[PDB]
């Protein structure tokens, strides 16, 4: 009860040096800034996406033990509740793993458990409202409004695991479920959803079966299960896509034979074919609305995680369209 109103908060990560996550977002996507003798953070991000970057100043700190393991990563995917201590003790009893007890600070009541992965959840409990956004602007074209979504590539064989936690004892609502096959490789992708509709979780797990892939690679390069990237709404996805080309940002590339046969599958409304080809951007639709996706190229130095621009006209969930589409484009940049 205190579970079903949870809302996505910020995404902690734990990095080596917070100006490569400053080079990289603020220099680079150009989202704001708004900066315990163990740990240095500042927050990053714009609107409704809300980023904490610590890293560590001691070696026996928890981010410490991250940044070797995995190098700069997503340690904690923080929900917001209106009741930290209830949302606790009832994901506890529905069989969470505990992190931390509810422990107040100032403006914060806190209370973390485990989740996929060594990734944490923390219940966040604000007394006046969650905090402002970093920067504001949501009616600019090209604006990243929020965090639509996360994909976490999970070991082969742990799929129905994590998805039956996210269920059970989150709560979380089943919204999509797919095995994809391209060549001679495959995987299975399920989504979970939170009630509130905020929190999206789209779990990969690799075909052991077949031969193996970026999904293999990801999780043997990271360390095991953890994000593997993170996806902006965006207030039109061409004008996102050019503004981000002109400061440096590499995107994925899809061929051109894509967009010569794509009117044939479906008839884009919003953009043109030549808009989207020079762009790069893929575009599928379900009952509802058409849905336009892009991923950006990793930079992190194990080539794991990357990000993503969406944009939805009706798409309320995901197509396989573009899940297959996005698949062979990550297969093409890295294995
Ligand atoms: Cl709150
Ligand atoms: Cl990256
Ligand atoms: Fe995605």
């Amino acid at each position: 009860s205190a579970l079903d109103g949870l809302e996505l908060d910020y995404v902690r990560f734990y990095v080596g040096s917070l100006d490569t996550a400053r080079d990289w977002l603020v220099r680079g996507y150009g989202l704001g800034e708004r900066p315990w003798a163990t740990v240095r953070s500042t927050e990053i991000g714009a609107n409704d996406i809300r980023f904490v970057f610590s890293e560590p100043l001691v070696d026996d700190h928890p981010g410490t033990a991250y940044v070797d393991r995995h190098g700069d990563g997503v340690s904690d995917i923080a929900l917001r509740v209106t009741d930290a201590k209830a949302a606790f003790e009832e994901a506890v009893a529905r069989g969470a793993r505990p992190v931390a007890g509810p422990s107040r600070a100032g403006h914060v009541v806190t209370a973390s458990i485990m989740g996929f992965g060594d990734t944490l959840h923390t219940f966040v409990e604000y007394p006046d409202g969650p905090p402002a956004p970093i920067a504001v602007n949501a009616e600019e074209p090209g604006a990243l409004l929020e965090i639509d979504h996360f994909a976490v590539c999970v070991e082969h064989g742990h799929l129905d695991a994590t998805v039956d936690f996210y269920r059970d004892v989150l709560g979380f609502e089943l919204i999509f479920a797919e095995t994809i096959a391209v060549g001679s490789q495959a995987m299975t992708t399920k989504v979970v959803q939170s009630k509130s509709g905020s929190v999206t979780f789209t779990l990969i797990e690799p075909d052991t079966s077949k031969d193996p892939g970026h999904i293999d690679d990801f999780l043997k390069d990271h360390g095991g299960a953890g994000v593997q990237h993170i996806a902006f709404t965006s207030n039109g996805i061409i004008e996102a896509v050019d503004v981000l080309r002109d400061r440096g940002v590499e995107f994925m590339g899809t061929p051109a034979s894509y967009y010569a046969d794509l009117l044939q599958r479906v008839v884009p409304e919003q953009y043109s074919v030549p808009e989207l080809r020079t762009q790069q951007v893929l575009v599928d639709e379900d009952h509802d609305g058409q849905l336009y996706q892009i991923f950006a190229r990793s930079v992190h130095p194990r080539n794991t995680i990357f990000l993503e621009l969406i944009e939805r006209l009706g798409a309320r969930g995901f197509g396989s369209g573009n899940i297959t589409a996005l698949y062979q484009a990550a297969e093409r940049q890295r294995d």
